[PDB]
């Protein structure tokens, strides 16, 4: 019915509560009716919840909350209404909310946030969600009046009709803005009055298609803009451009989950010289969907833009080319993150060409189509200052006696690779390597630099030797069959601070066992999580021996 | 060391061997002396050979060949004197050979064939082979003079330097034509001495990157080659419309043909200003495409591709084949696209509206495929496939439903890692190929399969055959087959050939009965012979109480 624990912590979870239960006290520290169906709040369910923290109601379907439930959660932080049947805000049920971090009052079916301003008693608030998919169809310059300051503001305007101006510019710091919106017909009349306060602007679900920019009735604060399940076309993507070009400090560009498609036979121009990289340094994109009916379009000369950027991510966007002409444009470009993509190798050799990727230092490849463990390293080699190479999730299934790599690499990540074992291809120079999730029995390879072992989920019989992981700071060993391990061993590693010892079928035989048992026990802040025997599922910490 | 016949086929075994032997039979009629160091000829190490009917001395060290060496061997049919020192070719020596058919000559270090037509007396000859990779430079009007028809002539010109007019305008019919040439200087004026003798045409090793169409003065257009091959050509955007222009002579093409080709840009080049004539099949296997290439846009082409019928783009890098390509392909009904890197997901979009009308069959080998289901749907509105082939990809598994073309006939799901078969496979099928699995069991209802061919898999049981009325075939050897539910092939009344060997068959007789006398009575059909697990012997061959 209603659960607590020793501190007060409440949950309603049967779901088939019809109002807020009777009996609460002021040792009710949180109060969860999630997915209950509450119709009703009256004035005295709420009234000796003197020390309520945090009140969650979400998906319930509270129609009414008369004037005076929250007279007595002074201390209340946290207030989820979201998701019930609330059409008629009354700023008195917030008035005595002095203690409030978090408002949200998401799906709630209001078209206006009412003709009293809600949030004015609410000096400590950090984070407001307000809106809704269906009916939210207005914002009014009242409606965020005593509001200075915000960690985070989420708006659902997704069918929002009119914006009074100036209704948010009297916020004159907001941390992050998340505005959903499906149209775009309002977007340049909410940017002018958040342009100055928004750190990081999100917009989400908006058609820009044919969006098209014009001059703003205007610096920026905006430092990060992402656009998250966003549709633009070639022609609008040059439009959105101009809007980011209205951002002088822009240093992110993120497109998260949008779509890419062509309006059909358009061409570059004249667009292709009016468009300022900014100090545009990062940009990601993740799960770019192309039309499965798409539009063919040509949007190459934008590889020219890239030469300042030190920060990309490519991930899951259907990418089987990195072209040699974009490659070379990519002169800062310090991190490349190309996961979840169809890139093979014959075609990486091009993306390596002379004088590409300068300054990249750091390469992923992970979970591609990869398929020769030889080839891959003999494609890098030419990449001279690439110290971190990530190719796991790629089946290569085994590895030659010798390979060539990057001179300069120290971290080579060989997870999920199908790998049985390792010979000297994995070079000398490495600080740290991933061998997790594999199928390897031994690992005697001498690496007398590497600092990191990571070799987790394998089966593995015997601990590798000390002697010849002189300097391992990092030994990640669990999820193996280890039985034992040499006595003395751990004190050969000087320099050992973490290890992983756990899920294994230690056997803890008492003239075996010793060793480690004494060692784990002096060593306890050295092992993480903590290793059982085989038969008894009681720690190895706590076993003595006579 | 020479291993002879009573038949007169003799062998020089060993490879260090100095000279034809001396006082031969009358009873050679075969002389293969390959791979030895044989320098000389003369008329006394083979003048007794009289009825003999091949001669083979490839890879030896011949520098001299004594004139009427060849006196004796008159009903000779077969000469090879491939990869020898010969700098200096004699008439004298195909002078005797009135009945020969085969002449190489390929890999001699002859700078010309003489100021003596060689083949002039050779009115059996079928298949000429002549010129090598360094120093035949020259071709002389009179090199092919007594020469009419012939089934096959390989030149290999690489680097010829001028060609007489007319040398080969001569020869009144090729059905093969093998030309070897690094430069294209020479192509057109070669061209129009063979357009109208030749009918399967290769051109081999040309370097076309800067070819340019020029028209001779010919006017006939009347050619005879109905297939042209480029093996090992490289071509650049600008020169394929060049080559397309020479295409555009033979008014009579059905067969255009690419193997091992580069196809690479010029830098900078622009499709803006074709008849695609009679080109029914289109093949392209093993296009390269340069390490550093240039980049290439001939989308303009995907509009001449109406009229094809028949494609194969093998191995040669695809990714996608756009929409707008396959709206255009509205003639085609097979597509051969094997050992690619389709992108299963925008496979969809090669099924767009209208795609492929005529599409019969489909072959996907060896792709990235991944999901079974997504393929089946993916392939539904191709309303005439017929013939789906997507062996050699991981599918893995399969769902318990799926949907399929209506019409589809023929599935193969060969190597592609399942360890069971559901209804995904539909009812329609007449031929289905699960070979080289990991199944354990086979139990579909197909009332309509002809055909099952689930070898290489781990089959404990015969499928069941109840299910399948109308087998024909049967192939389920190399699999774990131990024993035969009684009776089961009397039901198959349409069966004929069935594969039962490489299963560990238990010859245990009160068990084994009725497979041992099965296969006894029906012996035309076994394809291989099943032997017991324990001896090696066959199971035909044990009778039981
Ligand atoms: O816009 C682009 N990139 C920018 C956005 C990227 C970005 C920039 C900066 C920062 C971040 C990101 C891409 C750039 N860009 C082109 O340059 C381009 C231009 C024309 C053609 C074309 O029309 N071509 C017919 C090809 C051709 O010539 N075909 C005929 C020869 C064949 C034929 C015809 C008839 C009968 C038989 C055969 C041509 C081609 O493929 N050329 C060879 C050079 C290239 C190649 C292929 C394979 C391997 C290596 C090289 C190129 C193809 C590509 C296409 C765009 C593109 O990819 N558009 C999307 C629609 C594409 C897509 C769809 C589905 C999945 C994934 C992507
Ligand atoms: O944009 C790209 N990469 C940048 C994003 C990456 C990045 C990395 C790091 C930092 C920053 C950015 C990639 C670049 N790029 C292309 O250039 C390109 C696009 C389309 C075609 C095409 O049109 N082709 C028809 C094919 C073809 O012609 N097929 C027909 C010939 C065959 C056929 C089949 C049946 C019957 C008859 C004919 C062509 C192909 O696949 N293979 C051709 C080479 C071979 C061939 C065979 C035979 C004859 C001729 C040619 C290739 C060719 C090339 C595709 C993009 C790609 O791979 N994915 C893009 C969608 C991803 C994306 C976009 C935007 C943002 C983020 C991600
Ligand atoms: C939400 O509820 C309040 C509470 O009654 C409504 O308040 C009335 O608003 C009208 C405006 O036309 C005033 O004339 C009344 O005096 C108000 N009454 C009270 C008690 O405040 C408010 O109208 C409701 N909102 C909507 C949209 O109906
Ligand atoms: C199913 O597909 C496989 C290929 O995955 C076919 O097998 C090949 O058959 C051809 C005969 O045309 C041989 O030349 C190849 O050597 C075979 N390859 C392999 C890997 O076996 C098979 O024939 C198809 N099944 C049919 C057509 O019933
Ligand atoms: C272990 C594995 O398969 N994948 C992990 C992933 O879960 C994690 O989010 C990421 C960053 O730590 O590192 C990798
Ligand atoms: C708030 O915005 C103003 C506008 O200039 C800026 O100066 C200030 O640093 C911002 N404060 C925070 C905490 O972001
Ligand atoms: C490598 O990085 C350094 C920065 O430390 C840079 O100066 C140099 O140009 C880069 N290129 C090579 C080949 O090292
Ligand atoms: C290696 O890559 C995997 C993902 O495949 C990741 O989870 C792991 O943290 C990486 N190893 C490192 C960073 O040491
Ligand atoms: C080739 O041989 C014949 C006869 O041995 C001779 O007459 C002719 O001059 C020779 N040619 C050369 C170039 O040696
Ligand atoms: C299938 O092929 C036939 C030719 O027999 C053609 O008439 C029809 O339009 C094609 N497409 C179909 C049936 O969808």
């Amino acid at each position: 019915s209603l659960s607590c624990d020793r501190n007060g912590i409440c949950k309603g979870s049967s779901g088939s509560l019809n109002s807020i239960p009777s009996g609460l006290t002021e040792a009710v520290k949180s109060l969860d009716l999630s997915n209950n169906r509450i119709t009703y709040i009256s004035n005295s369910d709420l009234q000796r919840c003197v020390n309520l923290q945090a009140l969650v109601l979400t998906s319930n379907g509270i129609n009414t909350i008369e004037e005076d439930s929250f007279s007595s959660l002074g201390s209340l932080e946290h207030l989820d209404l979201s998701y019930n049947y609330l059409s008629n805000l009354s700023s008195s049920w917030f008035k005595p909310l002095s203690s409030l971090t978090f408002l949200n009052l998401l799906g709630n079916p209001y078209k206006t946030l009412g003709e009293t301003s809600l949030f004015s008693h609410l000096t400590k608030l950090q984070i407001l969600r307000v809106g809704n998919m269906d009916t939210f169809t207005k914002i009014q310059r009242k409606d965020f009046a005593g509001l200075t300051f915000l960690e985070e503001l989420e708006i659902d305007a997704s069918d929002l009709q009119s914006y009074e101006p100036k209704s948010l510019k009297s916020i004159q710091n907001v941390s992050h803005l998340i505005l959903h919106m499906k149209q775009h017909i309002l977007l340049l009349e909410i940017f002018v009055d958040v342009t100055s306060s928004v750190e990081c602007l999100e917009l989400r679900d908006t058609d820009l298609d044919t969006f098209h920019f014009s001059e703003l009735s205007t610096n920026s604060l905006i430092k990060k803009f992402t656009f998250r399940n966003v549709k633009i076309t070639d022609e609008s993507l040059f439009q959105v451009m101009k809007l980011l070009n209205q951002i002088s400090g822009l240093l992110e560009l993120e497109f998260d989950d949008c779509t890419l498609n062509g309006v059909g036979n358009f061409r570059a121009s004249d667009n292709d010289r009016v468009i300022d990289p900014g100090k545009v340094e990062t940009l990601t994109i993740r799960r770019l969907h192309i039309p499965r009916f798409y539009l063919f379009y040509d949007l190459s000369t934008l590889y020219s833009l890239t030469e300042r950027v030190k920060r990309i991510t490519v991930e899951n966007s259907k990418v089987f080319l990195v072209p040699c002409l974009l490659s070379q444009h990519l002169k800062s470009l310090e991190y490349l993150d190309l996961s979840e993509n169809l890139m093979v190798e014959e075609y990486l050799k091009n993306s390596a060409c002379e004088d590409a990727w300068p300054s990249l230092q750091t390469l992923i490849l992970r979970q591609n189509h990869l398929a020769s463990l030889e080839k891959t390293g003999e494609t890098l080699l030419t990449l001279k200052n690439l110290t971190n190479i990530d190719i796991s999730k790629n089946s290569f299934h085994s590895m030659p006696e010798t390979c060539q790599w990057p001179e300069k690499m120290k971290y080579l990540n060989l997870s999920s690779t199908r790998i049985h074992s390792v010979t000297g291809c994995i070079p000398k120079t490495l600080e740290i390597l991933d061998v997790s999730n594999n199928n390897l029995n031994l690992f005697s390879l001498n690496l007398p630099q590497l600092k990191e072992l990571y070799i987790s989920r394998n089966k593995l019989m015997t601990l590798p030797d000390a002697s010849l992981l002189p300097m391992l700071l990092v030994l990640k060993i669990s999820r193996n069959q280890l039985k034992s391990v040499p006595d003395g061993i751990f004190d050969r590693l000087t320099s050992l601070q973490k290890i992983w010892l756990h899920t294994n079928p230690w056997d803890c035989s008492c003239p075996r066992i010793d060793y480690l048992s004494r060692w784990l026990n002096k060593n306890s802040q050295k092992e993480q999580g903590s290793a059982k025997c085989s038969g008894s599922g009681k720690p190895v910490r706590s076993i003595i021996c006579p």
